[PDB]
């Protein structure tokens, strides 16, 4: 193959050399391959970073009913990155990915419908799309669902189950759930308050870059909650970091 060659001199961070592969006869042809120098367009892995361009090599991909690429067709829509603007021929393609289970397409459809950004507001639509991208391998959606649950959005207020979605999420690397799930510790809003638990699963949502556990966790050395030992060594270490990261 032509492809499983270019493939691998691109795996390997030989962009430039790995394109001129992608570009020959039988591989451009390749949908999947289409999609890929889109990509490198798109962030500029060979060549200078042009979204203009990168824009043409997803929409032959993606007019070749690849879900990958309708999903990036979408973004490029939305966000107008080299296109111009259209927020409402982007839910044509993320529909399309996603109903051809694309589970980042799927994602994008929850929260489209949850806003009622590009559709009719609806959050009984909105869980089915977050609870099928869960399914295909997306832990950011678990948390998004038990949000409807602590908030009361389309359901009945159940801060039970919801906390049961951030367990899900949360022990499947999800940064937010971490943090939502170390909250429900330290309160025992959900469940039974653990103060080690809680700070455990506050450290490893900051491991992970969640800015509230960040903050959170420097007010807790500081003051001197959940009964660590006063320190001011550790405290001041997280909020800088915080701040740092905004």
């Amino acid at each position: 193959d032509n492809v499983e060659e270019g493939n691998h001199l691109y795996n390997a961070g030989k962009y430039q050399e790995a394109l001129t592969f992608f570009m020959k006869p039988d591989a451009v042809n390749n949908p999947a391959t289409m999609n890929r120098i889109g990509y490198m367009y798109d962030e500029g892995q060979g060549v200078k970073k042009d979204p203009k361009e990168a824009f043409k090599w997803y929409k032959k991909a993606a007019d070749a009913n690849l879900p990958v690429a309708q999903f990036n067709l979408g973004l490029m829509y939305q966000h107008g990155t080299g296109v111009s603007k259209d927020i409402n021929e982007s839910i044509k393609w993320f529909r399309k990915a996603a109903e051809q289970n694309d589970p980042d397409a799927e994602m994008k459809m929850g929260y489209l419908t949850a806003t009622g950004t590009g559709v009719k507001k609806d959050y009984q639509e909105a869980i089915q799309w977050y609870q099928r991208a869960a399914e295909h391998g997306d832990s950011a959606a678990y948390a998004q669902i038990g949000l409807f649950y602590t908030l009361g959005n389309g359901v009945k207020k159940d801060v039970n189950r919801a906390v049961q979605y951030y367990i899900m999420g949360a022990q499947k690397g999800d940064a937010r759930a971490q943090a939502f799930l170390g909250k429900a510790y330290a309160l025992g809003r959900g469940i039974q308050p653990d103060s080690e638990k809680a700070l455990y699963w506050y450290k490893t949502a900051a491991r992970n870059g969640n800015v509230n556990a960040m903050k959170e966790l420097g007010s807790i050395y500081a003051k001197g909650r959940l009964g660590v030992k006063p320190d001011q060594q550790e405290a001041q270490r997280w909020n800088d970091m915080a701040r740092k990261a905004e």
